[PDB]
């Protein structure tokens, strides 16, 4: 088990609602790695962020490495995303072009359907949680909210009401619970905001983007790349079984097969270059 002394802090990276995330830099290896620190007076979400990271192997993940506490804190010990959220490139940039777009959301569908494989619902797939490595390839975070669906049960929904309003899913606002297909609403929200530089539910409040999401009132600005347009037409669908990469549609394959995916290798995307966004 580490301690807090085997570790040098640096600057702070980020901070949550509970939690505070900090550079350090381990002594023994010099290695760089971004720590997740958590107040103990300030739990059941730091246990569920361990136990569904500690399952995930895959590239397109933060890595948890490590844990410990002492008497006042816990650490989680996860890999340094050197380039920080996706969220900010968007904004930087305003949109991306359509080889950006593609290449990013095929990263994000890359990562869903190993996620899926594993039985686990994000629930809360936003821009703000997809990271950017030193090579700019993705890395998913906040897992905190994740759910692993039971095998033995062969669990398909999940009860517990988590997520963000721009990209929650009429199932959950509607029926109170979430399904794998939740993240496929997502993923669709998040291709629609890459290309339209804003997420296609908006408002000045919650309310208002949920009264939105359950009648499926967005709109496609005048030019928006017409075969993305069509994926996204396929992914934000009110039923959860209609999804283009749903179980009940027959999974990944379909939607790695559309269209706007011709021309990608799906097979070592993480050993790709990106292409640069501007
Ligand atoms: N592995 C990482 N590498 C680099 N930066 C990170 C890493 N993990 C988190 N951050 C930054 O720290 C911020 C806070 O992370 P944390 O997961 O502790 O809280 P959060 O869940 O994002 O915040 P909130 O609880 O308010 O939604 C993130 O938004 C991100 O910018
Ligand atoms: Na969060």
């Amino acid at each position: 088990k580490k301690r807090p002394e085997d570790f040098k802090f640096g600057k702070i990276l980020g901070e949550g609602s509970f939690s505070t995330v900090v550079l350090a830099r381990e002594l023994a290896t010099s290695r760089e790695y971004a720590i997740k620190i958590v107040e103990k007076r300030h739990i059941p979400y730091v246990q569920r962020e361990k136990d569904v990271m500690s399952r995930l192997d895959h590239p397109f993940f933060v890595k948890l490495y490590f844990c410990f506490q002492d008497d006042e804190k816990l650490y989680l010990g996860l890999s340094y995303a050197k380039n920080g959220e996706l969220l900010k490139y968007i904004r930087k940039i305003g949109s991306f072009d359509e080889t950006c777009t593609r290449f990013y959301t095929a990263e994000i569908v890359s990562a869903l359907e190993y996620l899926h494989g594993k039985g686990i619902i994000h629930r809360d797939l936003k821009p703000e949680n997809i990271l950017l490595n030193e090579d700019m390839h993705i890395q998913i975070t906040d897992f905190g909210t994740a759910k692993v669906l039971s095998p033995e049960s062969k669990q398909a929904r999940a009860n517990s009401f988590v997520g963000t309003a721009q990209y929650v899913s009429p199932e959950l606002l509607t029926e109170k619970s979430a399904c794998k297909s939740s993240d496929l609403w997502a993923l669709g929200c998040i291709i629609y905001q890459l290309v339209a530089g804003l997420p296609p539910f908006r408002a000045g409040n919650e309310g208002l983007i949920f009264a939105k999401i359950i009648k499926l009132e967005y709109d496609f600005p005048e030019k928006f790349f017409p075969k993305a347009r069509d994926l996204v037409e396929k992914l934000l669908v009110l039923d959860a079984t209609k999804r283009l990469g749903c179980e009940e549609m027959e999974g990944y394959g379909p939607l790695k097969a559309h269209p706007f995916f011709e021309s990608v290798t799906w097979e070592n995307l993480h050993q790709q270059t990106p292409p640069k966004l501007t």
